[PDB]
């Protein structure tokens, strides 16, 4: 395969459903490269656990943890890392209220080159145990010879775009990583970077981030087809923000409008949202505790009951993961019969204005609260007009894209409810025999 899109290993499925999956120990193995230094961008860290995932011979190499924690949470993280003299920390600035550092990325510097890993898992045991999570693995990027002057840039502009993302932090520890990236050849990269960074962007900067970044890439590098209006949009996520009193406020006015962009020319497009029902969580491998990582609050939900008529169950027989609750987030554009897709995005971004941006100041400014990161797969970047959907995620032309859940998505039944994490479920017990009492 040219796509290098993986799922994490799931404890409890048959071996055939983990053949081709990756655990964090696999990613950090010496088979991938001889580690010199690494940077771990994430939201939540268990530092004792994380160091144990590195190979023993690499556990004293420098590690930088890039996080967004403040005040007592910041102190707690520093306390976790103090026993490890080789670990440094970088607090990403969050100057807009209610923002978080959600980006999940590894920079892995080797003797042999550099690797970039953009993924969806927190650095804690539970996120790699029984969840559905996504990983994109970059090629091994070779170093540019000292004295040679080459750009090292890809046709997707990935090198410049990754440097731009890191520059937004304005952090000394990340200037060091920017200099590392400048020294490597990333020309083989076949994905586009889609990032969010906190701020208020107008003018030339409007298209740099968030859903306007996605819109710009789809305008420039995808083609519109006849009957495009019949190609649905699918969004699949693990959390939902406050989207407003009706769909016209944000979901179907600016978010969907960016997502349905194709080509440079100038809505009844079906919108499918995939989000675990209560029954999905109850019967999952983890049981109700899986809902601890699906943080949809009742306060938000009760203000937007209109949204739930868009919701479809989690189903993933194609990858044997129907009972492995999703923490991956994906967005894609399938054909009307779900046999092809016009593009696929894997990202940290949930269905929220904080992650994707919301227009302000009479439509002239995009305000984003959070850091997010994902990679976009476009057929044009692979010499194709569309991707055929792989029918079985782990089965065997390698130009078919491995969609990790079932299509078409299945609408909630009349008795289904979206998982809401801060109310009790006492009607029926989970796979471990327990109820849920927040
Ligand atoms: O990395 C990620 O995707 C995650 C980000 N926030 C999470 C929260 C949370 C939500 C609101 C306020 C504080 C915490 C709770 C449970 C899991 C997550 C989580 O998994």
């Amino acid at each position: 395969n040219p796509f290098q899109f993986y799922l994490t290993r799931v404890s409890g499925v048959k071996p055939k459903y983990n053949s081709g999956a990756l655990h964090i120990k696999d990613i950090l193995s010496p088979l991938f490269g001889t580690l010199v230094s690494s940077a771990q961008f994430n939201y939540c860290f268990d530092v004792d656990w994380l160091v144990k995932q590195y190979p023993p011979e690499f556990r004293k190499k420098p590690i930088l943890l890039v996080h967004g924690d403040k005040r007592e949470a910041k102190a707690h993280l520093h306390a976790q890392a103090k026993p490890y003299e080789n670990i440094s920390l970088c607090q990403a600035k969050l100057d807009i209220a209610f923002g978080t550092h959600h980006t999940k990325m590894m920079l892995l510097l080797y003797e042999e080159g550099l690797r970039v890993v953009i993924h969806t898992s927190n650095l804690i045991h539970a996120d790699w145990h029984q969840k559905t999570q996504g990983i994109w693995l970059s090629p091994l990027y070779p170093r540019i010879a000292d004295g040679t002057h080459k750009s090292g840039e890809s046709p997707t502009h990935f090198k410049a775009d990754l440097i731009s993302y890191l520059m937004a932090y304005n952090a000394p520890s990340l200037k060091e990583w920017i200099d590392v990236i400048h020294k490597h050849d990333l020309s083989e990269t076949n994905v586009y970077l889609i990032g969010s960074t906190p701020g208020r962007f107008q003018g030339s900067q409007k298209d740099n981030w968030g859903h306007f970044r996605l819109k710009k890439l789809l305008k420039d590098h995808a083609s519109s087809m006849p009957n495009a209006e019949s190609w649905p949009v699918v969004g699949q996520f693990s959390s939902v923000g406050s989207l407003g009193a009706d769909e016209s406020k944000w979901l179907c006015s600016e978010f969907k409008e960016s997502m349905l962009t194709l080509g440079k020319e100038s809505s009844s497009v079906p919108l499918y949202l995939i989000y675990p029902s209560v029954e999905n969580v109850r019967t999952s491998l983890e049981g109700y505790p899986a809902g601890g990582s699906l943080p949809y609050s009742i306060q938000t939900a009760e203000k937007q009951n209109w949204l739930h008529s868009y919701f479809h169950k989690w189903s993933a027989e194609t990858s044997g993961r129907s009972n492995a609750m999703p923490h991956i987030k994906t967005y894609m554009r399938p054909s009307p019969d779900f046999s092809k897709i016009a593009w696929f995005l894997v990202t940290s971004a949930n269905l929220s204005k904080a992650a994707w941006g919301a227009l302000e100041k009479n439509g002239t400014q995009l305000m984003i609260r959070s850091y997010e990161l994902g990679v976009l797969f476009l057929p044009s970047a692979f010499g194709l007009d569309s991707f055929k959907v792989k029918q079985k995620f782990f089965a065997g032309p390698m130009a078919t894209f491995p969609v990790p859940y079932d299509l078409p998505p299945e609408l909630y039944g009349s008795k289904d409810r979206p998982w809401i994490w801060n109310i009790p479920y006492v009607k029926a017990p989970d796979t471990h025999g327990n109820m849920w009492v927040p």
